[PDB]
């Protein structure tokens, strides 16, 4: 089974969110806790900018359904710690992913995205992904076997 | 004729830290008001960490030393909307420019860089930059 407490990526959050995935993310909503980084917020957003989308309105939407982490001290701390070592073994990954990734850890979410093995470096520091497409069966396993 | 709030990004930060800026550092610190977004001082702190290993006590340090930012939500709602205008002209800045020129016109603090032209796209957002040269010469007299 899935553990209680999740994140995505915005990729992921944008696909969450597209019309074909409505039945997934209204069961998704009603049985996790999401927590997203806002930083994973604001390039969703950019992408719902992107097609001209009333991102204040928007922004209250995401903000009215999911726990949106700032990017707390102990998250720039714990970010710099995980990226100075990175760095200093040749692994350069973009900023998005490092903060990513540091606040899964932080929250303790598992952070499901459909390119898990780009943060496979930071899987050393305690983080845990699952690909999108496996959570989407999953949880549709979990309507089947439901009352 | 220098402004009370200024910034600097992260590349521009470490240089006002060299041994070799003690001086400008000490008057800027004592006739500015320094606004630096948060990520500016996580990219800092990991840009120095091969100098400063402790990076929790390099973070308290700075903190007490200047404004620090956080992402906040008017700040992720404005990034978004730059973004998505440079995107639509193929203009790709990464997220630490978006964001240190994002916060910089929240907090309406004048950003010091060494590349100006870099940020240049977002001026017509209200975006006001300056080279740290110039910045250090004009520094450079009470």
């Amino acid at each position: 089974p899935l553990p209680p407490d999740i994140t995505f990526d915005s990729l992921a959050l944008i696909k969450m969110h597209s019309q074909n995935m409505k039945r997934i993310l209204e069961v998704t909503l009603a049985k996790f806790t999401v927590n997203l980084s806002i930083v994973t917020v604001y390039r969703y957003l950019t992408a719902r900018a992107y097609l001209k989308k009333n991102i204040e309105a928007e922004f209250e939407i995401l903000k009215d359904i999911y726990n949106i982490v700032p990017l707390l001290d102990d998250i720039a701390i714990k970010a710099a710690q995980i990226e100075a070592n990175l760095i200093k073994k040749e692994i350069t990954l973009d900023m998005e992913d490092i903060i990513t990734a540091t606040t899964a850890i932080y929250t303790n979410s598992l952070l499901v995205t459909d390119d898990p093995k780009r943060y496979e470096p930071i899987r050393r520091f305690g983080l845990d992904t699952m690909p999108l497409d496996k959570f989407i069966k999953e949880v549709e396993l979990m309507v089947e076997k439901e009352l």
